[PDB]
């Protein structure tokens, strides 16, 4: 019932969340506004995960699709980051915090509404990616898009905030009035 598979993908409509995730640490939560700083790809990437791989670090940054940009770059992941990251656009930013999350293999993944700036197409391929390749962890994305949420294995409502709603699509239609309200919101 109110129980997740172990390594699905959770969306999460409507930090009231961090209560319910153990009776539903290794931890780890995405940001919306990410943290970089001066130094190089690499360090960022491995910053909380000492004993990260160069494999590892790029296995991550292939599932963040961001690997592909960060190989174009002249030195590769040794090229440099400025303060705060402000040499790279808010997209790619996000999906370098994004790869650095998945470098600290947590058990539990937190995407905090941090995919806004990353567009739809390498969103769901993010989420693919995450889904094909990152088994061992349960990851949790905080959207307020429809079509993201159906991606998700099962959708989490909050609304007063406390659960709403927990299912499928389909279930959630048959139960959950917020969750009618905000899918009539997005679509006819």
């Amino acid at each position: 019932n109110f129980s997740v598979k172990p390594g699905s993908l959770v969306a999460v409509l409507g930090s009231t969340l961090m209560n319910l995730i153990p009776r539903l640490g290794h931890i780890s939560a995405v940001p919306q506004e990410t943290v970089l700083f001066s130094g190089t790809i690499k360090e960022n990437l491995k910053w909380g995960r000492e004993d990260a791989t160069d494999d590892e670090i790029v296995e991550a940054a292939k599932i963040a699709q961001i690997h592909d940009f960060i190989i174009s770059l002249p030195e590769g992941y040794d090229s440099r980051v400025e303060r705060g990251g402000r040499n790279f656009s808010g997209g790619q930013k996000q999906r370098l915090s994004i790869a650095r999350a998945l470098v600290k293999k947590p058990k539990v993944l937190i995407l905090d509404d941090c995919t806004s700036s990353v567009d739809p197409i390498t969103e769901k391929r993010i989420l693919d990616g995450l889904k094909r390749y990152t088994k061992g962890c349960t990851t949790f994305i905080i959207t307020q898009k429809i079509p993201t949420a159906l991606l998700a294995d099962k959708i989490l409502v909050l609304h007063e905030g406390k659960v709403a709603g927990f299912g499928t699509h389909k279930e959630l239609l048959e139960h959950c009035k917020p969750y009618r309200e905000i899918y009539e919101s997005q679509f006819g």
